[PDB]
């Protein structure tokens, strides 16, 4: 039961073009609120948080950004938040998708969400 | 400008869970009309035909299901039809997506539509 995301890798800043119903149900963000955004909003603790939360690991975020910049897959884990602010550990897999011309047209995201017992 | 498709590889018979705008524009089918269905409907001539049309290459259709069954990529070309029944040549690439526990959870479809000489028309 994993979250599934698609970004457009040609448009700047990997805008989301699809999220599955698991993403929606687990994160509390409905598709209409998310398509056209970069996924990094999940690192903010709910919609009033304008900044990445100090508990999401900036070393993992750096590594994601590098894997995307380099056109390679990523696998790791970082803290995300539901729309209502509850914390969620996200075991994230990114997979670049090739259209034809040896170019990356899309990136697929797989999210395996893990409940966390932390007090914020 | 490719069509882009996602299916659920865990649910039975690869129901479509996403198509992009290019798919909609080129095939003439809106997302609402195709979600939850297998893509094979594009091998039928228009929305009211239930079985794959004879001019569709059954050898290629066979190789597509083989690739899906084996969980490997597919690349190839086949005849499809728009919602208005006009023929399409679809250069299709399929890519399985591995979720957790080394399992395929989804398949991605890239459609590059190319011109055919195929013409059934009046
Ligand atoms: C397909 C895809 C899925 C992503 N899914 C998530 C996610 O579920 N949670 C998250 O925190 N970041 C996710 N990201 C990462 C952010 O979009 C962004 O790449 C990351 O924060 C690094 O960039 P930045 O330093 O500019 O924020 C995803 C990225 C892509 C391309
Ligand atoms: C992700 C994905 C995208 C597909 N896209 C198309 C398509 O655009 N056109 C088409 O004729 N078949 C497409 N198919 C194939 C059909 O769904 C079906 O797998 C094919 O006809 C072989 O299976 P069948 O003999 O049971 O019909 C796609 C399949 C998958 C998994």
């Amino acid at each position: 039961p994993c979250g599934f995301i698609v970004t457009d890798a040609v448009e700047p800043d990997q805008p989301i073009i699809y999220v599955n119903t698991v993403f929606e149900m687990v994160t509390g963000y409905r598709a209409e609120e998310v398509l056209g955004r970069n996924c990094r909003f999940l690192q903010c603790r709910g919609p009033f948080a304008k900044r990445r939360h100090p508990l999401v690991d900036s070393m993992v975020v750096s590594e994601i950004r590098k894997c995307i910049d380099e056109g390679i897959e990523f696998q790791g884990e970082l803290l995300n938040f539901r729309k209502d602010g509850s914390p969620l550990m996200n075991r994230l897999r990114l997979t670049p998708i090739y259209g034809d011309d040896d170019t990356i047209t899309h990136i697929i995201g797989i999210q395996f969400f893990i409940e966390t017992d932390i007090d914020l």
